[PDB]
């Protein structure tokens, strides 16, 4: 295969002349940025690209420029192609290890200036923080080297090639290679120098190459610790090293984007509060171990750091080089079958985070990562998984400072090998306890392939060695969905060898033969529970714990039943929590023609929008946050279920349990929301609780002072006493008023003072109801009681299929008889409608009786629905009425859950209260679907301009409602595609189907399903 | 402009002014292929591109003429089936067009409908959404 270059088709050719991986430290004095505009040209394949050994700057100078760092599929006007989205399927043919012959090749060029003194003073390197997929590097027309590993860094020695004056850097970047087969993450395919490029200037005669910092407790009681510092100095011209450790800054330190990103040093005096000093002696080991007296523990809940300064010192006694960084005193163990930090068995309140920006892709500005992490902290998150590759090296200090438990993951996914198998064998479902047998059959291609060992080991070596000094990283992970094979065992051995201090995770290794932890993704409770029992012996001992590296798939409206997962987490010591998939939708901003409008709008792209040959559609839109990285109702719900303090109110008592792992409740102010006055709550340790007698209904736990990135008054946790359904004291007018009743051929009319009621007997439709200046009417297409909702992402794979199959969207109301009689106990009239509600083509339906009892100021609607006929659907999306609101309609107000939407299995974060539609920002889904329902509604007030209100309530049971002007949601691909009526409607529902997580995970749990059954419910429409 | 069908200087008044959509119109096929499908007195023209909005075209101070087709070889085509078609469409954007008359048997195109030889001056905007 000579038409494809050797290095692009050789798995062992992982790099050429790349320097060994070392711990990352940014230093302003050493790092010179080479970011900015670079000459750039794109070629069809490598053979069209120029021989870089002959490329002048005069020649390259004439090319267009691209700005580094950025992806070349994300340029003005899509100049260099468009993004491609695949989940599992490779976007290329499989012929391991060959890439396609047609292989987009981008050549980058720029120059930099070098001094006469610079070459004398410094060893010069080039450092690339990430380039997709691989590249060869040239300086001054001379080949320096080659590199693979898209999310790993690389350094190259440049000293031999460098000249005084103008220097030329040329980088040839290739889109596909043998490496593509191990980089098949469920994400956008994007290419180019998408991370920083730097020129490093290290002191020449001697300099600090590598540093290694470990904190190990000497003791069973986790007090005194040994701080070990091992320095690798390169060169002879130095005397010794100095180490200064400073007094700690408590984890409650205040931070903001500005201070977290501040990169200044040199003349800035690092710290003063000296705690410990140490010096090496001439000609001795540049390493040491020191005993530290009862240091402040580092924890994700309290990320206390000890700053340090390491100085390399010359013979004359001057400072050749300094490293300014931090130590986090913490130790991770597998202890009594649990992941343990500082003796304590922790709980992951986690999330999976990809590198994503709606405009820049994987070229995420640090500013934006800080935005992500602050938001996470604001929503009770304590852990992050680097799905599925290392991030920009500068991110890990953010983890250290803000406090996250971090799983740093190798850049290695092999998923695509499964796709032909999945299709050939018509595979429908995978399950966490059983699915590894499906991966076993294809492991031989890559993960069990000896040709790939060097590559797999490189991904491991590179992962660990760059990030080894970050206390926030407690687990190394061997990658994602790469089957299981010999190469994984090799990775495991190497990692334990390089870094004995941390644990190793790998989900593809079901039985953890070469992992320290068990890991499931999207398991049912039954499946979690079987696993527990098969791995808990007779004593009650287990050898390894279970985490859910991915669960509660957050695609669209959802996820449902986070509650039931959490109950399981707290109940068993064997479960140590999990990480939600995913942090944010991967939408890319683009211009969509609207289906509603015929015009051009800003929208967020997923698969299909960039017109890919093969793509996986909406599956990129599966975050707790939207494409713009803002909270969805998913994140709002998650914050509640994972709240680190439980507040329960019953029987004249507030019981408060501390559910943190390490910190007390002392930093929190507990407010009795019924009085506004604070409740004196004793300091509670992890797992401690107190019962306080009180008349309260609603208690909030709030931050006393600014701490970390959170502000004073920020809500950590809350609780409410359960609210009984009180019948509003509306007064029905039962006075004897004469009423004009007309039972016509087709229409029945009831007129009285301030009242006009017209019903179409043929359809069961309220033509008009006008009481005291307020008008409503039936929103009617086929039936007065409807059952359909725009399918959620979770509805799509099964429930939607069923509902469509059973024609639930085509339900018809066939009227049999209408009975009209004069009022009796204060009522003006009674209109009774007898009908069958049934969809075309089917037998099944409801023998229905709708009884309208009409008063001067109120209409009582009693609905009886009796399910009949063979071949019934299992469940319905919803059941209820749809009414047009009159032109006067202006706003609404309700007693129930709010301020946002709520659903049977996604509602507890929306506390009870009186809510006003005006105070609420309605959430717009990136992919239009079922939204804006309010469950457990006690009563609903609809305000009409200068005509008062219409109060609505359901007898004996709270109800569901939506008020919107939207339609065409089913067909709408993007927010801008959503159609809008000229007036509002009320969707008034007795019941609604749960939401679940079935797009990827368990179906709506049984107790949240709206099962097929008889329906009986009474509504009052009370007019002011 | 004028529609739904074709219009020419001396054959246009049956085509009333309105907003017309190409999709709503059955294009007329002549039995003997010849000049067809011109729209006279066009105020503005919108050309829709798949997923990229519209191109709006208008002439300053005066309405214009346009045809949009994929056809060619009309001169030599003896019958409808003899008409050749390109793999893409074209816009014929005209400042002016000769009248039609009845000279095969009868009077020539009347003087005020003839496109007489003279200087031409016209400005077009090609406005992209
Ligand atoms: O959204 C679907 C997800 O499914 C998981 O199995 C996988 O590990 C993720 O990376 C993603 O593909
Ligand atoms: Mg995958
Ligand atoms: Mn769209
Ligand atoms: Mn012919
Ligand atoms: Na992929
Ligand atoms: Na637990
Ligand atoms: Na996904
Ligand atoms: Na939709
Ligand atoms: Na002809």
């Amino acid at each position: 295969s000579c038409l494809i270059p050797e290095n692009l088709r050789n798995p062992k050719k992982v790099h050429e002349n790349r320097l060994p991986t070392r711990a990352y430290y940014y230093d302003q004095d050493i790092f010179e940025s080479l970011n900015g505009p670079w000459a750039f040209a794109l070629f069809d394949a490598p053979l069209d690209a120029p021989d870089a050994k002959n490329l002048d700057w005069e020649t390259a100078k004439k090319w267009s420029t691209i700005s580094v760092p950025s992806h070349w599929e994300l340029q003005e006007d899509w100049k260099y192609g468009k993004p491609i989205y695949t989940n599992v399927q490779y976007p290329i043919p499989i012929d391991i290890p060959n890439p396609p012959t047609v292989n987009p090749t981008g050549v980058y060029a720029r120059t930099f200036e070098l001094d006469s003194k610079s070459i004398e003073s410094f060893e010069h390197r080039l450092r690339f923080e990430g380039v997709d997929n691989c590249y060869e590097l040239y300086v001054n027309g001379q080949y320096v080297g080659f590199n693979k590993g898209s999310r790993n860094g690389a350094e190259f020695d440049i000293q031999k090639y460098v000249s005084e004056g103008e220097n030329l850097v040329v980088v040839k970047v290739f889109k596909w290679s043998d490496s593509t087969y191990i980089e098949d993450q469920d994400q956008w395919w994007l290419s180019g120098i998408y991370r920083d490029v730097s020129l490093l200037k290290l002191p020449k005669k001697a300099h600090i190459e590598d540093v290694r910092v470990t904190t190990t407790f000497v003791d069973s009681q986790y007090q005194d610790a040994e701080l070990s510092v091992k320095v690798d100095v390169q060169g002879s011209s130095y005397d010794h090293i100095n180490f200064t450790l400073y007094e700690p800054e408590d984890g409650s330190k205040v931070y903001d984007a500005s201070s977290l990103l501040n990169e200044e040093n040199g003349n800035t005096t690092f710290s003063t509060k000296e705690f410990i000093s140490f010096s090496t002696k001439k000609n001795e080991e540049t390493a040491f171990k020191i005993n530290v007296k009862a240091p402040e523990h580092w924890t994700a809940e309290n990320p206390t750091l000890y700053k340090y300064q390491l100085d390399l010192i010359g013979s004359d006694g001057s400072v050749i080089q300094s490293i300014k960084h931090h130590v986090g005193f913490r130790q991770v163990e597998l202890k009594d079958g649990n992941i343990t930090v500082n003796g304590k068995d922790i709980l992951f309140r986690g999330v999976n985070r990809h590198d994503h920006h709606p405009r820049f892709g994987r070229a995420v500005p640090l500013d934006f990562v800080v935005r992500d992490l602050i938001l996470m902290k604001k929503f009770n998150i304590n852990a992050v998984r680097n799905s599925h590759y290392p991030n920009h090296p500068k991110v890990y200090d953010l983890f250290d400072k803000l406090g996250f438990w971090v799983i740093d993951e190798a850049d290695l996914e092999t998923h695509g090998v499964q796709e032909p198998f999945n299709r050939h064998t018509n595979l429908e479902a995978e399950y966490p306890d059983t699915k590894n047998k499906l991966y076993d059959v294809n492991a031989h291609y890559l993960s069990d392939n000896p040709e790939y060992e060097v590559a797999y080991l490189d991904r491991a070596s590179q992962l660990v060695l760059r990030d080894v000094n970050h206390p926030s990283i407690i687990i190394w992970s061997l990658g994602n969905e790469a089957c299981y094979g010999r190469n994984h065992k090799a990775m495991y051995k190497l990692i334990k060898q390089l870094d004995p201090t941390r644990l190793v995770h790998y989900e593809g290794d079901l039985n953890a033969l070469s992992a320290d932890i068990f890991s499931f993704m999207y398991p049912t409770f039954e499946i979690m529970e079987r696993w527990r029992k098969n791995h808990t012996d007779e004593n009650g001992k287990f050898e390894k714990p279970l985490i859910l590296c991915e669960y509660g798939h957050a695609m669209g409206n959802g996820p449902g039943s986070l509650k039931e997962y959490q109950e399981l987490f707290y109940k068993e010591k064997f479960y140590q929590g999990g990480f939600i998939w995913e942090w944010a939708n991967h939408g890319i901003e683009f211009e969509d023609v609207s289906t509603a409008d015929g015009k051009l709008h800003k929208a967020y792209a997923y698969g299909g929008d960039f017109k890919e040959e093969v793509h996986d559609g909406v599956f990129i839109m599966d975050g707790l946050c939207n494409s713009e990285h803002n909270p969805t109702p998913g994140l709002v719900e998650y914050k509640k279920v994972i709240e680190p303090v439980h507040i329960k109110i019953a029987h004249g008592s507030v019981t408060i349990t501390n559910k943190h792992d390490f910190i007390t409740t002392d930093h929190l102010l507990f407010i009795d929301k019924d009085t506004g006055k604070t409740i004196d709550v004793p300091s509670l340790k992890p797992e401690e609780s107190v019962t306080i007698p009180s008349d309260t209904t609603y208690v909030v736990a709030v931050l006393k002072d600014d701490a970390g990135v959170l502000k004073a008054g920020h809500e950590i946790a809350w609780g409410q006493a359960e609210l009984p359904l009180k019948v509003p004291d509306f007064v029905t007018e039962t006075a004897e008023k004469a009423a004009k009743i007309n039972d016509g051929k087709r229409y029945v009319s009831v007129e009285s003072s301030g009242l006009h009621f017209i019903l179409d007997k043929l359809l069961g439709k309220i033509e008009s109801l006008k009481v005291k200046g307020k008008e409503i009417s039936s929103k009617f297409e086929g039936s007065s009681i409807t059952f359909w909702r725009p399918p959620t992402n979770n509805d799509e794979p099964r429930d939607f299929k069923n509902w469509k199959k059973y024609n639930i969207d085509l339900m018809k109301q066939n009227i049999h008889g209408v009975s009209v009689e004069k009022g009796s106990n204060g009522s003006l009239a009674v209109v009774t409608v007898n009908s069958r509600i049934s969809p075309v083509v089917f037998y099944y339906g409801f023998e229905t009786v709708q009884k309208y009892t009409i008063f001067a100021n109120k209409i009582n609607l009693n609905t009886s629905m009796k399910l009949t006929g063979e071949y019934q659907p299992p469940d319905f999306p919803r059941v209820g009425y749809e009414f047009w609101l009159g032109d006067s309609y202006e706003s609404f107000e309700w007693l129930g859950r709010g301020p946002g939407e709520s659903y049977p299995d996604k509602k507890e974060s929306q506390r009870f209260g009186l809510y006003d539609s005006k105070d609420v920002e309605e959430f717009v889904y990136d992919y239009p679907q079922e939204n804006g329902n309010h469950t457990d509604t006690h009563f609903l007030n609809i305000k009409f301009e200068g005509a008062g209100k219409l109060s609505i309530f359901q007898k004996e049971k709270p109800f569901n409602f939506k008020i919107s002007d939207e339609y065409g949601v089913d067909e709408a691909a993007h927010a801008c595609d959503v159609k809008r009526y000229g007036r509002h409607y009320l969707r008034l529902d007795h019941a609604i189907h749960g939401v679940g997580s079935e797009a990827c995970g368990p179906a709506v749990l049984d107790q949240y399903r709206l099962k097929a059954q008889d329906f009986n419910f009474e509504f009052d429409l009370a007019f002011e």
